């Protein structure tokens, strides 16, 4: 259903499509936007039947320092994010996505 | 200014742009994300200007057994959608739209 | 993590990629669907940190008149949307965006 948490998911995935037009058109992504993009990509790789140790490292490969505002890979210690799995919804951690 | 429920309807159309990027990923739907694709399916074609009969009609042929997920075809027995026709709203209904 | 606020504004700009999309497959855009258009237009400028002068020029010339259906261009006299620059938000109005 779309419980508050399904429309907060689609929200996420349309706010990571955004953010990647974003950055296609040359921007340097912000904070929020980054996260949503690593967000997204996890949502996704979760979906397509990835474990969570594969997100784990391939989080980390989405977004270098080139792609975001100065001062992001700093503020973007991690991201969290509960993505549903082949096994079920699990919490998959990206430690320090950027740097 | 959007109604939470024009936002709960443009949600439901991305929700099946996201659905749209899977199946063209390679991935077979589950239950609801063919619920999303048929349901936009109409949603669209009535804004095209379709007739209540075509997309009944039009909306059984979206997606074929082989697009979904095994065991969605028999979860599947309709999709109902509220959509906007010059004449008024009306709900549409397609039945059995995996075959 | 969205305000009301802000799922309203990640809807609306995907409401103008729905827009978009109706256009490519031939459809000439509706009231609603040109704001969106014109909206999205200024909150991406902003973004991309356009001026508000430029933004309120260049929304004048994102639609024309055969972009949209006929009596639309009349019925757009000004698409109002606050959005955040580099120096911070702004009410930004396009007048007489299409004609």
């Amino acid at each position: 259903r779309l419980t508050p948490h399904e429309q907060e998911r689609l929200l996420l995935s349309y706010a990571a499509e955004l953010a990647r037009r974003r950055r296609a058109r040359g921007l340097r992504l912000n904070h929020p936007e980054a996260i949503a993009v690593i967000a997204d990509h996890i949502l996704e790789g979760a979906r397509d039947g990835r474990t969570v140790a594969e997100l784990m490292a391939s989080g980390r490969e989405v977004l270098g320092r080139d792609d975001v505002m100065e001062g992001v890979p700093e503020m973007l210690a991690e991201v969290q994010v509960e993505a549903t799995f082949p096994d079920g919804t699990k919490l998959v951690t990206v430690h320090q996505p950027i740097a």
